């Protein structure tokens, strides 16, 4: 086996995927149930984006102003409300192709599956994770918007993200499924920093041990250490703390590949003050914190769904 | 918008993907109309490995000895016959979820979604390319033979690849859906080696343009050249020659950027000559030949399916 950035099978969330219309505005929306959730966003125009009131905006708006088309099939509103920052639109019928699903607020260096939409259509699926600053470094373009983030444990979608917008520096905004943002970020055409992006430490340390099952382990040196010591490296190279919540989580990985936690430590911290030659782990020429120790035990033990 | 490797959305190879038994050996099969195709080493055992005669094995076999599951309904299979080195089980039942499709042998650096399955159930999808030694650098596990490699234009799956084997070096072989190896392995257990793999030049040149597109646009610098000259520089270090076809194919590209293809030659002949210096291009220290101007154009442009 390799290792590869894999996402989930998609097929149960491109049955979820319609277009949900308002003006000139288009984008896609998430068909559970019989319920409809999209950004709210959608109820804005051109003039509203600087600073629009998103409670008056909707008072001007009837279930007639909302276009669901599921494919070709037209979808009759019959219901819309307000939950934070996305739009539920009730719906006359409840979507047959519904899986099994829930919605979770995930933590920072969480990773999940994309499937990027336009028109309420699938153009694609890729793996990416909950940045530190709460943003995400997605592949998104105009029309985007209502595209959904999700992972698949047993036969259950848990839906984690829903796409909102790119900020400045063209990194990706978003909400849970009951439409708070990850963040501090605003639907608003308003200046908006992402803070210091700092490294996912207990990802880094499960690819390091998916590369090492890789029989790929030059990296690998004779010293171990302490979590204090390793923290104080870590911090100065802007790496995320490890806790001992982290150590134990690194546990299944450690006892497959007989290979300490604090040991796999020190050949990070001496990667961090020495660099890489020019050579490469996985085939890679930096160090890699978009995969859990979860995503490295389901493609290196082969979890199915 | 970001850059990201992007599989293709797999719900309609889901539904195709079924187990298929014979003696102690399960791996996966694809299910398209009333046949089922998998690899024929199915019918090897523990001893038959070194030195299989397929059909001195096939004689032994019946339509009984074949275990179908589609999900938990068995299938009958009425006829087996040998195509090459992929079996094709005749069953009762079409497949109702069969998607319209084709058969395709693609061409080394073309890229492709694979679906690694175990037991005929999907666990994971991405993209990646045939290697220009008809290698592919795939994640796959004990089980996984069986699973497929796909493209999807218009509303019509395009089969290219199904998974067989993993060579000593740890990268992968497997044949077309005609049973035709892609380069010179057999489905024995012999010494068997992968060639030199070489840089998908006109691959590289697609991602300085994606690079590019992002604002990403350091490494473009202010020389020209020839493709002769390129040539001699790429052949250097193990870069497949760039031809005019190459150069036509890039042209998109080339019109929506503003930049010359032989300009962009030179941005990449520099980097060949002078590394990166510790820079990053799209969020990587290496350069990325997995990304055809095609799969560049649809995620630049925003194709749907
Ligand atoms: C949604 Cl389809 C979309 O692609 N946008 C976008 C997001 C949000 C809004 C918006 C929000 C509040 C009130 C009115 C309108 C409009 C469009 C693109 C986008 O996010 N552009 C950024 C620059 C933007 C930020 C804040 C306000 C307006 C626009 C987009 C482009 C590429 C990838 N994702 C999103
Ligand atoms: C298939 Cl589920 C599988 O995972 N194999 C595998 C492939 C081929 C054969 C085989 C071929 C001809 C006759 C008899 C048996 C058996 C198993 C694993 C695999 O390919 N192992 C390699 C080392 C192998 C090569 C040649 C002959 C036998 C074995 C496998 C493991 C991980 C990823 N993909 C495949």
């Amino acid at each position: 086996s390799g290792f590869r950035k894999m996402a989930f099978p998609s097929g149960k969330v491109e049955g979820c995927m319609v277009q949900v219309t308002c003006g000139t505005t288009t984008l896609n929306g998430l068909w559970l149930d019989d319920v409809v959730y999209c950004p709210r966003h959608v109820i804005c125009t051109s003039e509203d984006m600087l600073n629009p009131n998103y409670e008056d905006l909707l008072i001007r708006k009837s279930n007639h102003n909302f276009l669901v088309q599921a494919g070709n099939v037209q979808l009759r509103v019959i219901g819309h409300s307000m939950q934070n920052c996305v739009l539920k639109l009730k719906v006359d019928t409840a979507n047959p192709k519904t899986p099994k699903y829930k919605f979770v607020r995930i933590q920072p260096g969480q990773t999940f599956s994309v499937l990027a939409c336009y028109n309420g259509s699938p153009s694609g699926v890729y793996q990416c994770a909950m940045r530190p600053n709460f943003t995400i470094k997605g592949s998104f373009l105009n029309g985007s918007c209502g595209s959904v983030g999700f992972n698949i444990d047993y036969d259950c979608v848990s839906f984690c993200y829903m796409h909102h917008m790119e900020l400045p520096t063209g990194v990706h905004a978003g909400t849970d499924l009951e439409g708070n943002f990850y963040g501090p970020f605003v639907d608003r055409q308003t200046a908006q920093a992402a803070g210091t992006d700092t490294t996912i430490t207990v990802n880094v340390l499960a690819w390091l041990y998916a590369a090492v099952i890789n029989g790929d382990r030059w990296f690998l040196n004779r010293f171990t250490t302490t979590l204090n010591d390793f923290n104080l490296v870590a911090m100065k190279y802007n790496y995320e703390p490890l806790t001992q919540d982290h150590v134990d989580i690194l546990g299944p990985l450690s006892a497959q590949t007989g290979i300490a936690v604090l040991d796999m430590c020190a050949s990070l911290k001496e990667l961090l003050q020495n660099g890489m030659n020019g050579r490469t782990i996985l085939g890679s020429a930096l160090l890699e914190d978009e995969f859990t120790p979860f995503d490295v035990v389901r493609q290196c033990s082969g979890v199915t769904f």
